[PDB]
C-alpha cells in the first residue's frame, strides 16, 4: 500500500502472522509508521487464538522469560528486575497544551493530582527513547476491546508491544484478537505504543531475563492525539496499556467530554435473605481490599455476593435516570500477597488455572507461594523466592514480592456474576468510600447528600501501600481512589461528579464511606473483615431501601445502636472502632481544608468548599 522511492517504508515482508493489506487503513499505518520508527525485526498481528497463546507461552519458557507451575493447569511464573516491579507515579504524564487542563495549578508547586509534560518535552523524551528500540525484537499488534463486544460502552484499541509477556497478559486483561479487528472496521481506535527499551544487541545486561530500561522508563498519555506511550517498563500497570493507561486516564477524559465516568471502581452484586439484589460500586486505592470485597464471601447466612469486577467501571447515567455501569476488564490482575482460603477463596478457586503470576514465590512441586496465603506446605516442600534463590521463612526478607500479581480470567471466578458481560451495564445503587486508616475514621458512615458525598471522596486519605513507588505506611491524599489516575484537572472532575445532580431523571447512589482498618492503641485491627464486611453491606443495602437504621453525627450518618449485626463476633470494640473524636476531626478538617486549598485552589468547585465550611462547624459544635 504505501508509496515509496526505495524498500523501507512497506513492512509487508515482515510480517509473521496475519496481513498488513487485511487490515483497516488506519491501523495500517499506525502499525507501519512505528515499524518505521521502532525497526522491529519482524511483526505478529495477534489472532487472540489459544493455539497462539500456547506457543508464545512455550517460546517464553524456553527462552528462560517464564515457568510453567507444574502443580496447576496451564499457569505460568514470571520473574522480573528488581527495579520493574510496580508502577511509578513520577514517571507517569499526560500532555496537553495547557498544564491546567491536566491539573489543577498547586499553590506550593507541586502537584500530588497528576504530573503535567509540555508536548514540545515529551517529543525530545520520545525521540530520545523509540528510534531503533524494537530492533532485533517482534513488534507484536495487539486488537483489543475494552467492555464486552456488543456494550454501547465499549471502547476499542490497537496496542504495539516488543513484549511477549505483555501479549499473554493483555489476552486475560482484555478482549482480545481478530474478532476485535472486525468489529471495528474503519472506525476509531486508541493508539497504544509500548516498548521495554532493550534493542538488540543488548547495551546494558539483563536481569534475571526481564528486558527493561528503568532509567528512562517514562508512561505517556496524549488524549488530543488519542495515544497512549509507554517505555521501559514491562510491569501490569505501566504495559498492559488498556487498564489504567486507557479505561483510567485516557477515558475519564473522555467520560467528562461526553457525560459519563470512569473510576477506580470494582463492581458486585448483592443479594439479600429476602430475593432482593443490588448493585454497588467501591473506590478503594490499589491494594486496599477491592479485589477482596468484590468477590467477597459472605459470613451472614443467606446473602451472596457476586462480582462483576475488581478494579474499573465505566458508568452512565441512563435515559431512565439509573447509573449503569460496565466492567471494561476481562480479567483480574490482584495482589497475591494476603491472598487465602480465608481471605479470599472465590480468589483461590479462580486462579489455578490458566492464571500467570508475576513475582510471587515458587514451591519444589510446581505451586505458587506468598506471604499470607496460609497453607503449609508437607515436609520436602521447599521454596524459591521471587529472587530466583532457595528461600526459609527465617530468611528476614519475604519468599513473595510485596506487589506481586495474579492474572486470571474473569468468566474463571466461581461467582462471577451473571450480567458481568451485559451491554447494558448493571445499575448502581451505592457507592463507597474507603481506604486504610489506623485511626479516627470509624467502621462506616453515610454522606448527608450528594454534595457531601462528593466531598467525602474528595477528602479521602489512605496509608500508602506497594502498588506504586511510596514507602512506608504514610496516610496520603487519594481523592476517589483517582490520585495517580486523573486523565484531566481534579478540579474540573469534581464539577463533573456534582453536575451529575441536575441531570434528568437521575437516581442518585447513595453514597457510603467505610475503614475497614482502624486499629486500637497497641495497633490491633479492631475489625475482622473479609467475609465479615458483609454485615456493612447489609446495613447499607436497608439504607438505600430507606429503612430508618442510621444516626445523625458531624461526619454523616452512622449505624444506630445494636443496628449492626454483630451476631457470632460479640468480643468486637464498638467504642472505639465506631468512635467519634472532636479533637481528631478538629485535625483531620484542618489538613483537609490545606490539602483543597494548596492542590485545588481556584478550581475547587463552590459546593465542595461549601461542604467542607458545614463540617467544619458540625465539628465545632460537638
Ligand atoms: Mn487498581
Ligand atoms: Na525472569
Amino acid at each position: 500500500m504505501p508509496p515509496q522511492l526505495h524498500n523501507g517504508l512497506d513492512f509487508s515482508a515482515k510480517v509473521i502472522q496475519g496481513s498488513l493489506d487485511s487490515l483497516p487503513q488506519e491501523v495500517r499505518k499506525f502499525v507501519e509508521g512505528n515499524a518505521q520508527l521502532c525497526q522491529p525485526e519482524y511483526i505478529h498481528i495477534c489472532d487472540g487464538s489459544e493455539e497462539e497463546y500456547g506457543r508464545l507461552l512455550a517460546h517464553m519458557q524456553e527462552e528462560g522469560v517464564i515457568r510453567k507451575l507444574k502443580k496447576y493447569d496451564n499457569c505460568w511464573l514470571a520473574l522480573t528486575d528488581p527495579r520493574d516491579v510496580a508502577r511509578i507515579e513520577s514517571k507517569t504524564v499526560i500532555i496537553t497544551q495547557e498544564q491546567r487542563d491536566t491539573v489543577p495549578i498547586p499553590k506550593s508547586g507541586q502537584s500530588q493530582l497528576g504530573r503535567w509534560m509540555s508536548e514540545e518535552d515529551f517529543e525530545k523524551a520520545f525521540n530520545a527513547r523509540f528510534p531503533g528500540c524494537m530492533k532485533g525484537r517482534t513488534m507484536y499488534v495487539i486488537p483489543f476491546s475494552m467492555g464486552p463486544l456488543g456494550s454501547p460502552l465499549a471502547k476499542i484499541g490497537i496496542e504495539l508491544t516488543d513484549s511477549p509477556y505483555v501479549v499473554a497478559s493483555m489476552r486475560i486483561m482484555t478482549r482480545m484478537g481478530t474478532s476485535v479487528l472486525e468489529a471495528l472496521g474503519d472506525g476509531e481506535f486508541i493508539k497504544c505504543l509500548h516498548s521495554v527499551g532493550c534493542p538488540l544487541p543488548l547495551k546494558k545486561p539483563l536481569v534475571n531475563n526481564w528486558a527493561c530500561n528503568p532509567e528512562l522508563t517514562l508512561i505517556a498519555h496524549l488524549p488530543d492525539r488519542r495515544e497512549i506511550i509507554s517505555f521501559g517498563s514491562g510491569y501490569g500497570g505501566n504495559s498492559l496499556l488498556g487498564k489504567k493507561c486507557f479505561a483510567l486516564r485516557i477515558a475519564s477524559r473522555l467520560a467528562k467530554e461526553e457525560g459519563w465516568l470512569a473510576e477506580h471502581m470494582l463492581i458486585l452484586g448483592i443479594t439479600n435473605p429476602e430475593g432482593k439484589k443490588k448493585y454497588l460500586a467501591a473506590a478503594f486505592p490499589s491494594a486496599c481490599g477491592k479485589t477482596n470485597l468484590a468477590m467477597m464471601n459472605p459470613t451472614l447466612p443467606g446473602w451472596k455476593v457476586e462480582c462483576v469486577g475488581d478494579d474499573i467501571a465505566w458508568m452512565k447515567f441512563d435515559a431512565q435516570g439509573n447509573l449503569r455501569a460496565i466492567n471494561p476488564e476481562n480479567g483480574f490482575f490482584g495482589v497475591a500477597p494476603g491472598t487465602s482460603v480465608k481471605t479470599n477463596p472465590n480468589a483461590i478457586k479462580t486462579i489455578q488455572k490458566n492464571t500467570i503470576f508475576t513475582n510471587v514465590a515458587e514451591t519444589s512441586d510446581g505451586g505458587v507461594y506468598w506471604e499470607g496465603i496460609d497453607e503449609p506446605l508437607a515436609p520436602g516442600v521447599t521454596i524459591t523466592s521471587w529472587k530466583n534463590k532457595e528461600w526459609r521463612p527465617q530468611d528476614e526478607e519475604p519468599c513473595a514480592h510485596p506487589n506481586s500479581r495474579f492474572c486470571t480470567p474473569a468468566s474463571q471466578c466461581p461467582i462471577i456474576d451473571p450480567a458481568w458481560e451485559s451491554p447494558e451495564g448493571v445499575p448502581i445503587e451505592g457507592i463507597i468510600f474507603g481506604g486504610r486508616r489506623p485511626a479516627g475514621v470509624p467502621l462506616v458512615y453515610e454522606a448527608l447528600s450528594w454534595q457531601h458525598g462528593v466531598f467525602v471522596g474528595a477528602a479521602m486519605r489512605s496509608e500508602a501501600t506497594a502498588a506504586a513507588e511510596h514507602k512506608g505506611k504514610v496516610i496520603m491524599h487519594d481523592p476517589f481512589a483517582m490520585r495517580p489516575f486523573f486523565g484531566y484537572n481534579f478540579g474540573k472532575y469534581l464539577a463533573h461528579w456534582l453536575s451529575m445532580a441536575h441531570r434528568p431523571a437521575a437516581k442518585l447512589p447513595k453514597i457510603f464511606h467505610v475503614n475497614w482498618f482502624r486499629k486500637d492503641k497497641n495497633g490491633k485491627f479492631l475489625w475482622p473483615g473479609f467475609g465479615e464486611n458483609s454485615r456493612v453491606l447489609e446495613w447499607m443495602f436497608g439504607r438505600i431501601e430507606g429503612e430508618d437504621s442510621a444516626k445523625l453525627t458531624p461526619i454523616g450518618y452512622v449505624p444506630k445502636e445494636d443496628a449492626l449485626n454483630l451476631k457470632g463476633l460479640g468480643d468486637v470494640n464498638v467504642e472505639e472502632l465506631f468512635g467519634i473524636s472532636k479533637e481528631f476531626w478538629e485535625k483531620e478538617v484542618e489538613e483537609i481544608d490545606k490539602y483543597l486549598e494548596d492542590q485545588v485552589n481556584a478550581d475547587l468547585p463552590y459546593e465542595i468548599e461549601r461542604e467542607l465550611r458545614a463540617l467544619k462547624q458540625r465539628i465545632s459544635q460537638m
